[PDB]
């Protein structure tokens, strides 16, 4: 029964961490308090992470097989990443709660949130290796980087024009890729 | 230096309590000055807050000029400035009225200055690309985009690998920074 709130919560987070409230998630919503119990907030929203990070995670399995190579899977994912409506669009959301409500668990908890973001480009890389694309000496290292590097367009750009942002992923997708070979 | 003790006094403040919960009263008694003196030079909190943002961001453009004397080479310079900004997020007090600010503004009209803001942040690397083009360092036929990559990558690297210990995270930004700049040629 429960599942309802999820919507008013992603919509809501996507305001903010702070701005949105057990208040507005429940009475723009019609729920009881008791409910709603993940038992914080940080719990629910840390639940809504992974349904949209597996939501997009699905997605770019159903349209990763137009890239005939990795190299090319490399720059469709990064430019796929701009137009998606799953999880890079509530990235804003997450830094204010990266840094403010950080208990410690809950530090340890979403680390496995981190860790399914970079395996996209995880399996990439070490495919890339296998099919004989280039060769990667510490992938789960360049993993990382790719994947926070990315994040950084995606994020940091969203007050421009759409044709272009695309154009810059683009150039970074190649001059990154080309530092390997 | 009431307006520069407004800023004085509001920069302190919002790094003890936050964008949001600094009100117009506590500066305005704590500066000795006046709602009227405010309005009149910044006309809204969202207003004055931009300013302190600029004011910092010319001390960092001082502090820049000053740091990359050690860096010889555009090569080394670029290496220096994105470990400079990694090490910068650990410390930096108005990190945290920044996230609140930002996400609280970002209306066509407050965005429009914040734009304007991160240019001066590009414009270091602007240089650093445009000086190596001239030593020949480098062939970039395109220095504004790379420019404007570079800094967006740079701020996704120090911004979203906030679990690791500092050691491990200089390593990844200078092995960033190396494949970065390697793939130029
Ligand atoms: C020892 C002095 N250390 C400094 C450290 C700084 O760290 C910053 C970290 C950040 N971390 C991510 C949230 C963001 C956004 C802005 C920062 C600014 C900053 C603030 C206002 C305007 C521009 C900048 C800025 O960095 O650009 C200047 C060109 C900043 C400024 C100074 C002086």
């Amino acid at each position: 029964l429960k599942d309802k709130i999820l919507g008013v919560a992603k919509e809501l987070f996507i305001n903010g961490y702070n701005a949105t409230t057990t208040g507005e998630i429940v009475k723009l919503s019609e729920s009881s308090k008791g409910n709603l119990y993940f038992k914080t907030k940080e719990n629910l929203f840390l639940e809504i992470l992974n349904i949209e990070e597996s939501k997009w995670q699905e997605q770019w399995k159903s349209e990763q097989i137009k890239a005939k190579t990795n190299r090319e899977k490399f720059y469709l994912y990064n430019e796929l990443s701009l137009t998606t409506e799953y999880y890079y669009p509530l990235q804003n959301a997450i830094i204010e709660f990266y840094t403010e409500y950080y208990t410690n668990s809950i530090n340890e908890k979403m680390n496995k949130l981190q860790n399914k973001y970079i395996d996209a480009y995880h399996v990439i890389f070490k495919e890339g290796n296998l099919n004989g694309e280039w060769s990667i000496n510490d992938v789960n290292a360049v993993s990382k980087i790719a994947a926070n590097a990315v994040n950084g367009i995606v994020t940091f750009t969203h007050e421009q024009n759409i044709n272009e942002r695309i154009k810059l992923m683009n150039k970074f997708s190649q001059i990154f890729l080309n530092g390997l070979s």
